[PDB]
């Protein structure tokens, strides 16, 4: 089997991407944030504290003839911005782009933090990291991909995120029309539960490539590109007036700037992030200071190849017995 679903930016800055997901019988369609940096599929629901729901579409398990309470199971998770959610668990039928999994753990939110409430466009998360990170207790549950994998034509999914435009998540096949040149594959460590890999270096604009190992995660659920302070300083030094602002929380730059590209290495291959992809717009409405899309990972504890990087590539998440990651230009 295979599946194919369009993923769409939630706003004009590509702050996140949502993908429609069918849950239950009859189908209830929710728009979920596919997150290769976590392993829980959770949704706003009829159980979510009413004052914490503001415009999201909710899953109502009592209206699904295939929903079953997973007795005794609870979940609780936090995210990189300090947001969090928690609740109980149902199993139900879940379909993505025509690919169906029966008995998928659907984690129903009883509580969500303010940032989730405040974002009416995201109805929940669909985790695509390794199932070892799943937070359901006392019996850990599998991701949608892990549950689907045995049925898939090939044990892979691909992320093809758009810049200010829709893109595609495919399951079970590689669309050879969706990229240019060849796909370069690179080793993955699953030891921390992430799609963790090592970039071979970087370049800023038309500058020379610096060969250096950068260990990080391929994370569709993180908006920006987080890299070591040395690398990020080298990038922003090429932008007149750019500076790190403690008050804003990262590098900012004059909105009048033309940003240089940023290249990262995948083995002997190179992925070029156009400068425009690194502009996240005014820090507040009407400001002439703009927020940068490349930020320091210092204090995070890990480097993160988030959407800024991934959207410049066609990315293969190869879930074979020994997982790997593939990157192609597009
Ligand atoms: N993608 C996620 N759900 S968490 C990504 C992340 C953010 C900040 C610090 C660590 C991580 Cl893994």
């Amino acid at each position: 089997s295979t599946g194919s679903a369009t993923t769409t930016p939630i706003d004009s800055l590509d702050d996140a991407y949502i993908t429609p997901v069918q849950i239950g019988t009859p189908a209830q369609t929710l728009n979920l944030d596919f997150d290769t940096g976590s392993s829980d599929l959770w949704v706003f629901s009829s159980e979510t504290t009413a004052s914490e729901v503001d415009g999201q579409t909710i899953y109502t398990p009592s209206k699904s003839t295939t929903a079953k309470l997973l007795s005794g199971a609870t979940w609780s998770i936090s995210y990189g911005d300090g947001s969090s959610s928690s609740g109980d668990v149902y199993t139900d039928t879940v379909s993505v782009g025509g690919l169906t999994v029966t008995g998928q753990a659907v984690e129903s939110a009883k509580k969500v933090s303010s940032s989730f409430t405040e974002d009416s466009t995201i109805d929940g998360l669909l985790g695509l990291a390794f199932s070892t990170l799943n937070t359901v207790s006392p019996t850990q549950q599998k991701t949608f991909f892990d549950n689907a994998k045995a049925s898939l034509d090939s044990p892979v999914f691909t992320a093809d995120l758009g810049y200010h435009a829709p893109g595609t998540y495919n399951f079970g096949f590689i669309d050879t029309t969706a990229y240019t040149g060849s796909i370069t594959y690179t080793a993955v460590s699953t030891k921390q539960g992430f799609w963790e890999w090592t970039s071979t270096g970087y370049a800023v604009g038309s500058g020379t490539f610096k060969s250096t190992s950068i260990d990080g995660i391929a994370d569709t659920g993180t908006t920006l590109l987080y890299l070591p302070a040395t690398v990020v300083s080298a990038y922003w030094a090429q932008v007149s007036g750019a500076k790190s602002s403690s008050s804003v929380g990262g590098y900012v730059f004059p909105c009048s700037a033309t940003l240089p590209s940023f290249t990262f290495g995948v083995g002997s291959a190179r992925i070029v992030i156009p400068g425009d992809y690194i502009d996240f717009g005014p820090i507040s409405t009407g400001s002439s200071s703009c927020f940068g899309g490349i930020q320091s990972s210092a204090g995070i504890g890990i480097n993160i190849f988030g959407d800024v990087a991934l959207k410049a590539a066609f990315v293969v998440f190869n879930g074979a017995t020994t997982p790997t990651l593939g990157f192609a230009s597009k």
